């Protein structure tokens, strides 16, 4: 059997291209390579407070948004975390196996919590724990995401390394995939500030779903730097804004950040933000197209659901029974 | 009939306090009310402990309620873990849940487990999903009662009535057991020093030997006499005699007339080994009956999964969930 992938992305804000190039591009292009399990986190969704009927519609959106990105129902399994009790289930277990001290450190609980000062919540500050099951449930040998969840991630290991040090081989220690482009990709008009899914300002945001013509005007406005002349080279620490285009320009078009620096070799934002403009317009056109054949498809929508939540409960309800035998629970019969 | 819900911990070896107090008092109480009881082996856990002592104790605990009278027919007995829906509240709870609220719990901080700073999440999920209006708690759980009011309310307030709000079952038992070496404390199963109690399975050599180094006074005559103030030992002696027999403290106040406390304590042996000859021969039948064990699990499950899963769905829909599609 194949090495299994898992990962997942919350049906709440909108998709941006840092989701996308951090995490979506490489969850399409391993489907093949190994056995790909994809999940519409919408438990971990509500530590957000949500509106019922816009968390019902970004369910289904970031469904359709997988969709078209290019995920196969066909090659990978496709699933809404809320389908499958066992992640709840296992859980609530693994918050038994970890440390007070080892939530409160976490920087998403710190960022989320000062943003949402009259909402922090239980599920906010359990938020790693409930990650951590989703992926120990399935086996999982590698985990594709953005560089904001790497310490997410050296979280879920440690559990499983310590459950597995009591109780035997029960998990699969898994292992990150961050990509070397595209990790990270940043805000337009603050470019040390990560790309936020669901950012006060929009033109930060370069959305999945969004008018493509909005988006090159977005593009043309993005914060440069002072250099004179203007020269286009990769320097996060410098020149962050021109170095976040050239990674989106890379991402989205495959080339090195050596081969793009050469190409604008004496030219300057101006070449630099025509091209960034037309290459993400030529993808998100694309995407949109695919996207509203598959969004008005309610009942391929339901078929893929209902197949993937089937094949994900397999995988769970055979982990879930392993970890209470070893926790010593009276087995269900 | 209003529903009411108790968590057992399969953990506690029961004592004579228990029984005589809040066991019985419920046990004659099954067809008044609609009573779940669950065992609580998620809240176990919360406690590193052995894995195979937790699957023992978990039976342990079974038996033993059925023993006391814990009628499967009249009411709904169940292990937590086998009934999905109390983990799948308690995430979607947790989201309602303030932090500063499970902080500010009476219960350094770093190297405690999440599941005891948790848990009251837990217990509030254990209760919403049966609809349950009434819950017996001891002192020590009127905050997590109180907390789980305020997370009831607070839901129902954004998404209209999805949860009774419970309330605390006020009336107590009117059994009275203190501990045998210090009868100004309450004969607690928690207790460190297993002299202070009466364990429900122990035989009548341990019970005579129990009760014969229980503490009493130094009156000149020996008396026995009623009087919790200055005669706390002979008192507590005598309100256990009177929750066994039935007979009222004046009554024994004149059977023992004239009487030392080598014999008060010789009939509190005997009457109390008495009732829990009858106990313990319905929990080793009980506890060696695998099939009977297993029938009461899967049965008692079903009724639980039956009725969470009406309240989870409701829950669901409510916070705005894409509903499971089944196959
Ligand atoms: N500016 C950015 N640049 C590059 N990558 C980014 C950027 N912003 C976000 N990402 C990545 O996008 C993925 C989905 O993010 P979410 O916030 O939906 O979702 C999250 O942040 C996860 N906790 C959801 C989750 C729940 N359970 C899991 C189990 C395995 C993997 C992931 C999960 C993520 O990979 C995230 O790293
Ligand atoms: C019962 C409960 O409060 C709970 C359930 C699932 C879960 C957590 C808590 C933290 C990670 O997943």
């Amino acid at each position: 059997t194949k090495p299994i992938v898992f990962s997942g992305a919350q049906p709440s804000g909108e998709l941006t291209i840092g989701n996308y190039m951090g995490a979506l591009r490489q969850w399409v292009n391993m489907q093949d390579d190994y056995h790909c399990i994809y999940c519409i986190v919408d438990q971990h969704a509500i530590t957000v407070r949500q509106d019922a009927q816009k968390l019902r519609k970004a369910t289904l959106d970031t469904l359709a948004l997988y969709l078209a990105c290019g995920i196969d129902p066909e090659k990978s399994t496709i699933f809404v975390q809320s389908h499958v009790p066992e992640h709840a289930q296992l859980g609530w277990a693994l918050n038994c196996y970890t440390y007070f001290g080892e939530l409160s450190r976490m920087t998403q609980f710190k960022d989320k919590s000062a943003r949402y000062a009259e909402n922090i919540n239980a599920g906010l500050f359990d938020y790693p724990v409930l990650m951590a099951a989703d992926i120990l449930l399935y086996q999982t040998n590698l985990v594709p995401v953005g560089e904001d969840q790497k310490q997410h991630l050296e979280l879920s290991r440690d559990i499983a390394q310590r459950f597995n040090a009591l109780y035997g081989e029960i998990f699969k220690v898994p292992e990150p995939f961050i990509p070397k482009s595209g990790a990270r990709v940043m805000s337009l008009l603050e470019p040390t500030k990560k790309m936020s899914k669901s950012d006060d300002n929009r033109n930060n945001v370069i959305g999945l779903l969004e008018d493509p013509k909005s988006v090159v005007k977005k593009i043309k406005r993005a914060v440069t730097d002072s250099d004179e002349p203007p020269v286009v080279r990769y320097d996060v620490q410098n020149k962050a804004g021109v170095s976040n285009l050239l990674d989106i320009l890379s991402a989205v078009t495959g080339q090195s950040i050596p081969e793009l620096e050469k190409q604008f070799e004496g030219k300057m934002y101006g070449h630099l933000k025509g091209e960034v403009a037309d290459a993400v317009s030529g993808m998100l056109t694309e995407l949109q197209e695919r996207y509203h054949r598959f969004r008005n498809d309610e009942a391929f929508l339901q078929q893929v659901m209902k197949d993937g939540a089937e094949k994900a409960s397999a995988h769970a309800s055979r982990t879930l029974k392993a970890v209470y035998e070893a926790i010593g629970f009276v087995a269900k019969r």
